[PDB]
């Protein structure tokens, strides 16, 4: 039994090589199964930003975790799913994987993490249109923090003044067109570089806002005035720092925020990206922090599936994938995110 | 008229000389009030550890920011309150002010602020028993953070195991006390000395963990397990922190957690305190962060007044309080917190 990885080589911070972090392993293994585990064959992994952070706090020679889509092969007798299922779960940089599906429990890193169960996808969710690979895009985890956030929590209300940072991600992306869908008068997407100010406009947005990491707050204050002028009624943040603290200052009254939970990292030693604790004390304000797995329940995912699958399929909506092929692509993959911040995850992926 | 002030004279991390971090000005002014200003009497101040990261972020001259007791002397023939009326805000350390009572935007510090509106007093809810000194402690913001979370949030039933972080602070001793009454099963405490164990056994808790930060994670943990031996269900968290991390590996299913925001300080230029993002993706568990006035309404106030207040009266609650008298008392009340016997001091206030 054939098992290839991409294992941490060395801890490295950001740094542009791939091949210095990462290093591929090749093993046999003989697989004798516990009787709840099931041996599962990796067909598409997820390549992320985060994996950069990630790799520091993962031991050397152990595998780069990823979320992942899986084709069980064999199952014990006391197995979750059957052979044949296919799995979404966090199963990484790995040709195959041995596991039983539960949860894990990981406290090594900033702070403790529940990795989510292994999930049985419906065979019957996806087709031509709407391909497998999507369930670790528009119909995973990436478009259930867009979606479950706008269906469950925003409230969009017509004319209502919608802003988006991280708008040129693909989870933001898509959050500003459903944000349009449901009527907003004015939908203000952040980026960090103009090319895509223009592509931004293209794909939604009345308004898009200039902005990188390093701006003044008072900088970024002026230009969200400037493209909201009568105030700010919906925030979705997938960004943190600079331009939450400046959406905060021109809030209307019952104002609601949703705040996106990231891996944590640091880059300088500190934590950026998302808060929420800080904001809550601002008055009239509803905030709510946004992790998609809360939402994947039977009933959502089929609701999901049903009106964003249906919007895919009618082609009102697309979700830009980029789908590398094999497994000795993954450095490339990982390398070609190089430039992309934190929220840009749920794009690359490398099919097995 | 002579108005005197409480100033930052310079910036000093660290328990600092009191000293040489405050100076007193005076002032000889002739009041003159816009239309809805009034001229308010100082009648209380509070004195907190806060104080130590908000004078950081005071410029130099300027007076120390506290939640105060205030009394209307002359009004503005447009001001919200009248003269005679007793007000809570946050006036800071000054015998007067003149301020038309309305929230103020603070974008100086690490996160943007808003300071509420000031508040009116119903002098009907204060007497001999509970005087009004307690609306800045049990009848004011730190009483309502407790009893506001257990009325609003916590839902502590009989059985439950319930934990409270930084447990010998008046809000601790507070929520322990009522959860003991809300009938939990198992009431568990964490505080950074053995002496205030023993008072906390005596106002309700069935078990103390002793706990300074800097402890060993897995100790921490270990010890946690031995005091809660049937999981946590209830978390009321004042510090954040190793403790938060052990207790999140430890929760039943369906468990609550309170978090409570407190003003955003650095340890060494880096971050500690409590963080509510990071632990949402947990599943099967609700986390609110908790901000005692977004509960100032006109029905929670006088709820609490009429429950928590009676329970005050008929001595079923204990509350302390070292109350100082003289505005020249301010700083050595303020040095108090950082000697020691506060987890015998109570809430500190100075009357003036």
């Amino acid at each position: 039994m054939r098992i290839e990885k991409w294992v941490v080589r060395e801890h490295l911070d950001g740094v542009p090589d791939v091949n210095r972090v990462y290093e591929k392993v090749v093993e046999d293994v003989r697989i004798d199964l516990r009787p709840d585990e099931m041996l599962f064959r990796t067909r598409y992994v997820s390549v992320d930003p985060y994996q950069n952070g990630l790799a520091l706090e993962t031991p050397i020679g152990h595998h780069m975790g990823a979320d992942s889509i899986m084709e069980v092969v064999e199952a014990g007798p006391a197995a979750a799913f059957a052979v044949g299922d296919l799995v979404q779960g966090f199963g990484g940089w790995r040709t195959h994987v041995v596991h039983n599906g539960a949860e894990e429990l990981w406290t090594t890193g900033i702070f403790p993490m529940v990795f989510p169960a292994y999930r049985r996808l419906d065979p019957s969710w996806y087709g031509e249109r709407l391909p497998v690979s999507t369930a670790l895009g528009i119909m995973g985890a990436p478009g259930m923090t867009a979606w479950g956030t706008l269906t469950r929590f925003l409230e969009v209300r017509p004319g209502d003044t919608v802003v988006v940072s991280g708008a040129s991600g693909s989870i933001g992306t898509l959050v500003g067109q459903l944000a349009k869908r449901a009527g907003a008068g004015r939908v203000v997407g952040t980026t960090g570089s103009p090319g895509k100010a223009e592509y931004l406009r293209e794909l939604g947005f009345d308004e898009v806002v200039l902005y990188t990491q390093g701006d003044d707050a008072e900088k970024v204050r002026q230009a969200l005035l400037l493209a909201a002028p009568d105030g700010v009624d919906r925030y979705f943040d997938n960004l943190g720092g600079t331009v939450t603290d400046a959406v905060f200052t021109m809030l209307n009254v019952d104002s609601r925020v949703a705040v996106c939970w990231q891996w944590a990292t640091t880059v300088n030693g500190e934590l950026t990206g998302p808060r929420l604790l800080p904001y809550i004390m601002f008055p009239r304000t509803t905030i709510r922090g946004i992790f998609a797995q809360e939402w994947f329940t039977e009933p959502l995912l089929a609701q999901m599936h049903q009106e964003l699958g249906g919007l895919v399929r009618d082609g009102e909506i697309r979700y830009h994938q980029t789908v590398h092929k094999g497994f000795d692509e993954i450095p490339a993959a990982y390398r070609s995110l190089y430039l992309d911040r934190e929220h840009n995850r749920g794009k690359v992926l490398v099919e097995v």
